[PDB]
């Protein structure tokens, strides 16, 4: 557990469930604006007093307090790290998460059911101690290649690892802190949310787009405000279909990396769109994609 640093460049499992790192909540800020749907909080934790180090694209576990319905201790839940390795204040002292409160239906006994860890995290007060494990994950890592093209397909909290890439790529303080990574490639974020007030980190994403118009393109798929051509609500798969030929042309570049993150269910529609585009040039997308995965250029993390 605490002895867990005898390997690689990528930090993994510095802390494990049997002896987690006890961090303190610094802040818990709301990301969904009035008129939006649900509760998504940006939570920042203090890492001082421990040796938790991490990089962009990784996740950490949070062990919530309490026991389940069988009286057994609650197990950890994984959350994509929402901050760069340097933390939101670029001081190498914190870590942030983007947590949506899970809440649902009646055909699952009772009435409104609240997710255990997500409700715990979203209502947590500053100063509270939290059990943190990790980091974990080697599937959503960003290439060190500054000339890479990075396609990001995200829905909801799937924006979390995207925020770590984008901040590392475009924030002034990040560029001053990472001399070795001066991004000059092209990044395209297609972000699906139900409403405008639900666009997590809207002000900052749009700020990046304004400062870097040739290096970053921002595309939204807002279901309660936009309709696709078939008359249905606009989802991320619809924007992908809309730009399938373009996305396929970018994917053909040897330097292109594609990242997919969010709730499970988005993948099938994205593949269908890219398959139709790939087919025009006599390529079977399912086969091409396996090669991309093997080459480490197709990154997916859905849950
Ligand atoms: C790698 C990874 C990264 C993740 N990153 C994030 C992140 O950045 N942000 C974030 O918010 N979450 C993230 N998640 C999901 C997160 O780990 C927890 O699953 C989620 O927060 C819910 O946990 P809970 O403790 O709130 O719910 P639980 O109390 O554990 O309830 C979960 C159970 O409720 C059920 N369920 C789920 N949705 C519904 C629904 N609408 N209808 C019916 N039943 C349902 C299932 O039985 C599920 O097992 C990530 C998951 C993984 C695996």
């Amino acid at each position: 557990t605490q002895a867990k640093a005898k390997h690689a460049d990528v930090p993994v499992n510095l802390y494990r469930p049997n002896a987690p790192f006890i961090g303190k909540v610094i802040s818990n800020e709301p990301l969904v604006k009035e008129g939006g749907i649900g509760i998504v909080q940006h939570i920042k934790f203090d890492l001082t007093g421990g040796n938790l180090k991490y990089i962009e694209g990784q996740s950490i576990g949070i062990i919530p307090p309490g026991v389940d319905k069988n009286g057994k201790p609650e197990k950890l839940r994984l959350y994509s790290i929402a901050s760069t390795r340097h933390g939101d204040d670029v001081d190498d002292k914190t870590i942030s998460l983007c947590v949506r409160q899970l809440e649902y239906k009646h055909p699952e006994s009772g009435e409104t059911v609240y997710g255990v860890c997500s409700t715990y995290l979203t209502h947590i007060e500053p100063g509270s101690e939290v059990k943190i494990t990790g980091p974990v994950g080697k599937e959503m890592l960003l290439p060190d290649d500054p000339e890479a093209n990075v396609i990001m397909l995200a829905t909801g909290t799937g924006i979390a690892p995207m925020r770590t890439y984008l901040w590392r790529m475009f924030k002034d303080a990040e560029r001053a802190a990472n001399p070795e990574y001066q991004f000059k490639g092209f990044s395209w974020l297609v972000f699906g949310v139900p409403t405008t007030p639900n666009i997590l980190y809207k002000e900052e994403l749009e700020e990046i787009q304004q400062k870097y118009p040739d290096n970053f393109r921002l595309t939204y798929a807002i279901s309660r405000e936009q309709k696709n051509p078939q008359g249905g609500r606009m989802y991320i798969q619809d924007r992908v279909a809309e730009h399938a030929d373009q996305l396929w042309q970018l994917i053909k570049n040897q330097k292109t990396h594609t990242y997919i993150c969010g709730l499970r269910g988005m993948e099938e529609g994205i593949d269908a769109a890219l398959s139709a585009a790939a087919a025009k040039e006599g390529v079977t997308w399912s086969d091409y994609q396996k090669d991309l995965k093997k080459a480490g250029r197709w990154h997916v993390e859905t849950y």
